[PDB]
RNA sequence: UUGAUGUCACGGAACAGGAACUUGAACAACAUCGUUAC
């Protein structure tokens, strides 16, 4: 159920934090050996959120504060 | 592009003053990855 008219926009620091969370999935030392194993993100390699496509996110008051990629990720401060 | 009876231009050092300097132990422990079940 995709609810029309309840849309909320996204400030910077919501993409520096999202571009920060990248950056922790993609260079990471202690990974799988295998590139079947891991996730989207670090298979895929991706950079920056795209026109369309599906992220977990958390707002308040019309205002997201953060979005997060897969079910259970990392929390940036 | 000169004009004649008169040119020391070999008659004149591009010369004189300014610190590539200041700051930095080749050192080191806690995880990474996401969903399952009613």
């Amino acid at each position: 159920d995709l609810k029309e008219n309840e849309e909320y926009e996204i400030p910077e620091k919501a993409r520096i934090k999202y571009k920060e969370l990248l950056r922790v999935y993609n260079n990471n030392p202690q990974a799988v050996p295998e590139s079947v194993f891991q996730s989207r993100v670090a298979r895929e390699n991706v950079e920056k959120l795209k026109s369309g496509d599906l992220v977990y996110f958390k707002h308040n008051e019309k205002y997201v504060e953060d979005i997060v990629p897969v079910r259970i990720s990392r929390t940036v401060d």
